[PDB]
């Protein structure tokens, strides 16, 4: 069983939204944090200053390759708007998964 | 090279940072993150309404340390009770410190 | 397709963001995170020193990525010790949220 991280940069107002639509498919483990986007600039003492940034939420969520499909059309079909800056989401393999807990691996770890 | 990232309870921070200091492993950054552990309805629509505050602390390692800081971070972020968190590797295909340019094991 | 993630000094960051611009990168992200600097205990020890850094991160074909990469090594550096570290990851899938555009159509 090949692991899989499931990671997603959407807009901050659908984050329940994505959290429910994973639930209800079985998938938990999911965790966000903070980030931004870039929107003018301003100058002071040899730098540039943005002033102006676009809130977002970065998802993370790990699952089996099995399950990547499923939940990469659940982040997407959750998170559009239609508008700009809808977001990202993407894929990486996991090479090894350990639970903190209970010391599982692999899929005992999910 | 590998980056080993994990999710774990706020207070075992630095106890995990001196335990990969004590075995030569330094480097760590650390982001707060946020889990779910309730949710209210307003006008049609669900808001989550209570959040787990965690610690994402990542790791640069080459692969001849990766499994040993991988089981430092367990035992040391490990309570027994739920919400413990996870541990996990992903493979860096490119390593560059800024400074100096170096690259791959040079960079660490 | 490759996932550029970078630790560096906060005040390069619209720095780089310019440059990457000027390449005609764009979809960067930022997050503020913390490394380490004194401890005290409370039983665990507690640190109570941390020295802000930005991760930024750039998704990019594999055909730019060593521009990319030079881009940020480039503007980020200063010469003094903390200028952070470049990385680069392998993304097996990309999905542009808006259209459902995958792989290079996505960027």
């Amino acid at each position: 069983c090949r692991m899989k991280l499931i990671t997603a940069i959407v807009k901050p107002f659908t984050l329940t939204d994505i959290k429910d639509a994973l639930e209800q498919a079985g998938v938990q483990g999911m965790t966000v944090t903070e980030t931004q986007g870039f929107g003018h600039t301003e100058v002071y003492r040899g730098a540039e200053y943005a002033v102006d940034f676009v809130p977002k939420v970065k998802i993370e969520v790990i699952i089996s390759d099995a399950q990547a499909e499923e939940v990469i059309n659940i982040i997407v079909e959750t998170a559009r708007t239609g508008k700009v800056g809808d977001g990202k989401v993407w894929m990486t393999n996991i090479e090894e998964l350990v639970r903190v807990r209970t010391g599982e691996r692999g899929e005992a770890a999910l």
